């Protein structure tokens, strides 16, 4: 439970030098390092659990050799890269543990001649996306609208980003990939076999290992495309029409074109920001738009023409391309939490309705609504651990936010967003209600790898979310688990079970 002289003669002797051991000091590097990459406030305060040291490797020998050393002990592994886990995952244990934070490993080469990146799994989409508009104004990525997401997690549990609808996800873009595996051992695509590599392509983050670094293709994208981010004011009524609407519109374009909503509510006053993206001229898009979604009432000006970086800092609602490069520029200082759904059917605009009146009750709350169709349905569910792809229409996320001047009411809060999924339950997914790994939800269980009663049943108590994140894919997702860490070094309340 403690750091002590034999992990730090340990890291020391092998020269990873960058390590602190715990402080409840504020001003201690220590304590300083531990908040600069929590995300989600609702786990900083004094209670929760601190690791008793944390590591920030420089490079990947120094990262094989801190799990070498911390291995050598009898300290939980916890892995950090951009720290968006929701709930706080990568710097929270119930046992003693080690933080591993990879932001150091920021750095990217671009290879302009094959069109891939090296991307160190330390690096923020933020920052991997402004080093390809410094490298190339025809190149792009895909990965989720938040900029100070890191790689390193986002890319181990999938990626659904602006263009996912044309390129699939960024784990379905992920050509190679250094993983360090329990012993320190580092293995590339090749030496991790076809399992393993398939399964940390959406398998999930702090299950098969620390990814070191990822290769990536990267992304054709013309010099120009357009955006709009346009907030609407409207009633009940016509937020439920506009809605009902979006879902067919958004579900049924072309892969050139992207309409997710930002949602919520105050009493009367329901707003509806539409964030749109089109691979392609601004004349296109409002054509497009203003034949198929005229009720939007989308103007000339709304429609912005920009390069794709500046396209996707914008929609992230960033104030220039340079805040990409920027990791700790915090995108919301609110603790939060948030829950979500994938459909199968068309939401009846009553979901729509009760989502708006209770989002009006709870001016806190907000849902984010994003369309799947595209490219999405034609990757095979088993492509990659990510199984939500043809017969997926809408990925809906209800999420609910809080500043400290109102973290008393923290539960009812809560409670609002409980009330929120069991209204949407008819209406989406069912046997089961699907989810997705990146969207880690503690709610639907988790396992307690200190009980050995619960961790020999442990594969069939982990079905309940393991089908709701993978389906099909969760026996390969448990075979490459076996295959590549036995000892279950790598463990969380919902990490992949090896075997018995
Ligand atoms: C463990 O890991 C942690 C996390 O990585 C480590 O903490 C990090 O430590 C970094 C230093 O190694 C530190 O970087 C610094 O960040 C500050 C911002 O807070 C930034 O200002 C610093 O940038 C200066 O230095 C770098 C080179 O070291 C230069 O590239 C840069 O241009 C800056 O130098 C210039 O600006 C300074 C004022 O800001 C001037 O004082 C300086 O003279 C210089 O000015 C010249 O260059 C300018 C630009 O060309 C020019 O305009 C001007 O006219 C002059 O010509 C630096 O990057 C990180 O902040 C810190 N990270 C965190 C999160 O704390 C820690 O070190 C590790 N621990 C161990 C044990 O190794
Ligand atoms: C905070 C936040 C998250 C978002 C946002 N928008 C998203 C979007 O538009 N599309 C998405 O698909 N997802 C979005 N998400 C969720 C993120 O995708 C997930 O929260 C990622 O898992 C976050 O990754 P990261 O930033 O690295 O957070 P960590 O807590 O460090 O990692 C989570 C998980 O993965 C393990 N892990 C971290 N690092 C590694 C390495 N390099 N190797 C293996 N495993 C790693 C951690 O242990 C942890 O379990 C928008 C916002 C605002
Ligand atoms: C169009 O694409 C999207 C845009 C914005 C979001 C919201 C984002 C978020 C935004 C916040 O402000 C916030 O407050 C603490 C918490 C969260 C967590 C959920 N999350 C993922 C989701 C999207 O899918
Ligand atoms: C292990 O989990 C089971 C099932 O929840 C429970 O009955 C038992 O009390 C737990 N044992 C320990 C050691 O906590
Ligand atoms: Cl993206």
């Amino acid at each position: 439970a403690e750091a002590g002289n034999d992990l730090l003669s340990c890291l020391t002797f092998n020269g990873v030098r960058n390590h602190t051991v715990f402080s409840a000091d504020s001003d201690s590097d220590f304590n300083r390092f531990l908040h600069l990459s929590i995300q989600n406030p609702l786990f900083q305060n004094s209670l929760i659990s601190k690791p008793s040291a944390i590591i920030l490797p420089g490079s990947k020998e120094e990262l094989s050799n801190t799990i070498r050393c911390i291995r050598k002990g009898s300290w939980t592994i916890r892995l950090r890269s951009g720290g968006h886990s929701y709930e706080g995952l990568s710097y929270t244990s119930d046992t003693p543990f080690i933080l591993i934070d990879l932001m150091n490993l920021n750095r990217v080469s671009i290879d302009l001649e094959s069109e891939t990146a090296w991307v160190e799994s330390g690096s923020t989409l933020g920052e991997l996306y402004y080093a390809i508009t410094e490298s190339s104004s025809k190149l792009g990525f895909t990965a989720g609208w938040c900029p100070t997401v890191g790689t390193g997690g986002a890319i181990s549990g999938g990626g659904f980003g602006m263009m996912s609808r044309k390129y699939g996800l960024a784990a379905d873009n992920v050509v190679d990939a250094i993983l360090i595996d329990a012993n320190g051992a580092i293995l590339d695509r090749q030496a991790m076999g076809e399992d393993v590599f398939w399964a940390i392509r959406g398998g999930g983050g702090g299950v098969w290992g620390a990814i070191y670094a990822w290769k990536i293709k990267l992304l054709p994208v013309p010099e120009k495309v357009t955006v709009f981010r346009v907030t609407k004011n409207v009633a009940i009524d016509e937020a439920t029409s506009l809605l009902h609407k979006w879902q067919f519109v958004a579900e049924e374009l072309e892969e050139d074109f992207t309409l997710s909503v930002l949602g919520g509510a105050d009493e009367k006053q329901v707003w509806l920001t539409m964030l749109g993206f089109h691979f392609g001229l601004k004349t296109v898009a409002k054509s497009t738009f203003d034949l198929l979604f005229p009720e939007l009432g989308l103007v000339e000006e709304d429609y912005l023409e920009m390069s794709w970086g500046e396209s996707f800092a914008y929609l992230a609602g960033l104030e220039t391309v340079s805040q990409l490069n920027n990791r700790f520029l915090k995108f919301d200082e609110r603790a939060f939490k948030t829950k979500v759904d994938l459909t199968k059917e068309p939401l009846p605009s009553k979901a729509f309705y009760g989502l708006l009146e209770r989002l009006s009750k709870e001016p806190n709350g907000f849902i984010a609504l994003n369309g799947f169709g595209g490219q999405m349905s034609k990757i095979s569910s088993d492509f990659t651990p990510f199984p939500h792809r043809s017969g997926t229409r809408l990925m809906v996320e209800y999420i609910v936010a809080w500043n400290q001047s109102e973290q008393k009411k923290k539960t009812e809060f809560l409670d609002w967003l409980e009330k929120v999924y069991e209204f949407m339950k008819p209406f989406v997914s069912k046997n089961p209600r699907l989810g997705y790994v990146n969207h880690i939800d503690l709610d639907l269980g988790g396992i307690d790898w200190g009980n050995k009663t619960v961790v020999n049943n442990a594969i069939e108590i982990s079905r309940s979310w393991g089908e709701s994140y993978f389906l099909s894919n969760y026996e390969r997702l448990i075979r490459a688990k076996t295959l590549i860490d036995p000892n279950n070094v790598f463990n969380h309340p919902q990490s992949i079970p090896p075997m018995a």
